[PDB]
C-alpha cells in the first residue's frame, strides 16, 4: 500500500491557482502584455514565482532590467499576499480535510510539495498545519516544477520512497515532476489540460482515500 501523499496545494487544497492566475495576469497587463489568458495560465500552473514572471516576459519578447524583473516579481506577490488575508477553513476545497482525517488514521504520511512560499501561511490560514507531517521548503530545493526535485525532497521528509507515494497535482508542471519523482500521480481538472494517460479527476471530492487506494490497487 501507498505509504505517503504528497500534495501541491495551489488549485488541490484550495482555490488560490484561481488567485495566482488574477494576480500574474493583472502584472502583465501592467507592464503591456495581455496574452495571459486561461489557455496560456495552464503553462503557469505549477511554475515558480520567477519562472513565472519569465515565461509571461518571454511570451512577449520583453526584456526588463533585473532591477525591474525583482521589482516586478515583489510586486505580484505583494497583491497576491493581500488576496489571500481572508482565506479560510472554509476555502478548503471539498473532500480535502476528510482526506487528510482519513490518511492520519490509517498511519499515511502526508507532506506538502508545494512551490509557494507563502504555502506555510496558507495552511496556517485554512486550519490545516496540524494535518502534514511535513512541508518540503521549495526555497531549499536546487530545481522547481517540473523538475522532481520538489516532490522527492516532500517523500524523504516523511522516510517514504516516492516510488510508495501518491503525488496529488491540478498543473502539466507539476504532474511531470510526479512521474519524474517516481510517485503515483492522480490529477485533478481536465485532461485535455492534464493529459490522457494518467488517472484524471474532475474535482477534488473525488480525492477519498478510498479512490486512491482503488488507483493504487490498479
Ligand atoms: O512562491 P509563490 O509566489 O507563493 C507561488 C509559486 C508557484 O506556486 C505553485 O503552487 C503555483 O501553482 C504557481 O502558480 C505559483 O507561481
Ligand atoms: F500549485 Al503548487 F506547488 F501549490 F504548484
Ligand atoms: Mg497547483
Ligand atoms: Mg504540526
Amino acid at each position: 500500500m501507498f505509504k505517503a501523499v504528497l500534495f501541491d496545494l495551489d488549485g488541490v487544497i484550495t482555490d488560490t491557482a484561481e488567485y495566482h492566475f488574477r494576480a500574474w495576469k493583472a502584472l502583465a497587463e501592467e507592464i503591456g502584455i495581455n496574452g495571459v489568458d486561461r489557455q496560456f495560465n495552464e503553462q503557469l500552473k505549477g511554475v515558480s514565482r520567477e519562472d513565472s514572471l519569465q515565461k509571461i516576459l518571454d511570451l512577449a519578447d520583453k526584456k526588463v532590467s533585473a532591477e525591474e524583473f525583482k521589482e516586478l516579481a515583489k510586486r505580484k506577490n505583494d497583491n497576491y499576499v493581500k488576496m489571500i488575508q481572508d482565506v479560510s477553513p472554509a476555502d478548503v476545497y471539498p473532500g480535502i480535510l476528510q482526506l487528510l482525517k482519513d490518511l492520519r488514521s490509517n498511519k499515511i504520511k502526508i507532506a506538502l510539495a508545494s512551490a509557494s512560499k507563502n504555502g506555510p501561511f496558507l495552511l496556517e490560514r485554512m486550519n490545516l498545519t496540524g494535518y502534514f507531517d511535513a512541508i518540503a521548503d521549495p526555497a531549499e530545493v536546487a530545481a522547481s516544477k517540473p523538475a522532481p526535485d520538489i516532490f522527492i525532497a516532500a517523500a524523504h521528509a516523511v522516510g517514504v520512497a516516492p516510488s510508495e507515494s501518491i503525488g496529488l497535482e491540478d498543473s502539466q508542471a507539476g504532474i511531470q515532476a510526479i512521474k519524474d519523482s517516481g510517485a503515483l500521480p492522480i490529477g485533478v481538472g481536465r485532461p485535455e489540460d492534464l493529459g490522457d494517460d494518467i488517472v484524471i479527476v474532475p474535482d477534488t471530492s473525488h480525492y477519498t482515500l478510498e479512490f486512491l487506494k482503488e488507483v493504487w490497487l490498479q
